[PDB]
DNA sequence: TCCTTCGGACATTCAAATCA
DNA sequence: GATTTGAATGTCCGAAGGAT
């Protein structure tokens, strides 16, 4: 029954810590970005739209 | 040793589906 | 209308290999 716990996520992930796969923070500019002297930067996610069936469930 | 990359486990988003 | 469902979507651990 391995289903191991994570700390709280970031609210949203800055464009680097997307594309590393790393953990980023709720400041602005994230630690990371802070540690590579870059600039950080917040991209739209995709937002779903509406009238798409999903079909019946259980 | 530090840094970069990344497969896939852990977690969130939210309209559809279902309930009442 | 209110609550539940669950695939799409998002986050980032931990391992591997490269860089310094
Ligand atoms: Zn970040
Ligand atoms: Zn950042």
């Amino acid at each position: 029954g391995k289903v191991k716990k994570r700390l709280p996520q970031a609210k949203r992930a800055c464009a680097k810590c997307q594309k590393d796969n790393k953990k980023c923070d709720d400041a602005r500019p994230c630690q990371r970005c802070i540690k590579a002297k870059t600039d950080c930067i917040d991209l739209p996610r995709k937002k779903r739209p509406t009238g798409v069936r999903r079909g019946p469930y259980k």
